């Protein structure tokens, strides 16, 4: 039996549901899986890899991310607290992206797709990072029914991990643009009961949550910059089969502290 895997299928078995994880050390190369291949809801969690693909665009549009974005209340959704506020004055397309990764805003998360040609737009920017797992084909807020078996707006913990690494820490965006992308993941709000619970204070953490809520359903990927070490990249996402099973963040920090004492 895979020994390694053993406390994870615990995890999820009293969780009453399915844990997928798949950690990288940058460093040494070595790896932690657990379901890393299964496909879990992405929920909000797709509103950072939104943020890189603006940022790619923005790289050969000038001034695209200092244009100001001049909405009004057809544009406001559920849980905007950010964009809520800008009604009358805007919101530049920074700040649209900083309010998606650090608040989940959903009115900014929908503004930003409309940027790229809408949840197709922000697929093909995933495949042509190498990512062909991702898949998202909806707006907020229909996005996140987490109906199991349907594979429409999920992804892979392994292949979140993946792109993760390609967008914060490899080559995919120019310089600029990924140093904005960790900082944007770095201010996230929304994490403090998830891999961040999971790692010593003086860790810098960059992550983004995801909350589908029905089906047991929700999820943080991160990168993580341990004192004196190349950084991790990992994801962990859940699930589980009845519409009413609650979601738990310590859950997801059970299975991230695993994975961080599974790394050489």
């Amino acid at each position: 039996t895979n020994l390694v895997a053993e406390p994870f299928a615990k995890l999820e078995q009293d969780f009453g549901g399915s844990i997928g994880v798949y950690a990288m050390d940058t460093g040494s190369g070595a790896t932690v899986s657990y379901r890393a291949e299964e496909r879990f809801p992405l929920c909000s969690s797709f509103k950072g890899f939104l943020a890189a693909a603006v940022l790619a665009r923005s790289q050969q549009q000038a001034g695209l991310l200092d244009t100001p974005i001049r909405y009004g209340k057809n544009a406001l959704v559920p849980w905007s607290p950010i964009s809520e506020k800008y009604l009358t004055t805007g919101m530049t397309v920074a700040e649209l992206s900083a309010a998606a990764v650090q608040y989940s805003d959903n009115a900014a998360a929908n503004l930003l797709l409309k940027e790229l040609g809408g949840p197709a737009g922000l697929t093909a920017f995933m495949r042509s990072i190498g990512d062909t797992t991702f898949r998202l084909d909806r707006w907020e807020l229909e996005l996140n029914s987490a109906i199991p078996g349907d594979a429409r707006n999920t992804s892979s913990p392994r292949a979140v991990t993946e792109s993760l690494q390609k967008l914060t820490l490899g080559s995919a965006l120019a310089a600029p643009q990924r140093q904005q992308f960790v900082d944007w993941l770095k201010g996230n709000t929304t994490g403090n009961h998830r891999i961040r619970a999971a790692v010593p204070a003086d860790w810098a953490v960059g992550d983004k949550t995801g909350t589908c809520g029905v089906y047991g359903t929700a999820n943080d990927y991160a990168v993580v910059w341990p004192t004196g070490r190349a950084p991790i990249v990992l994801a962990v996402y859940t699930r589980a089969p009845n519409k009413d099973d609650k979601h738990s963040e310590a859950v997801i920090a059970a299975a991230a502290r695993l994975a961080l004492e599974g790394l050489g």
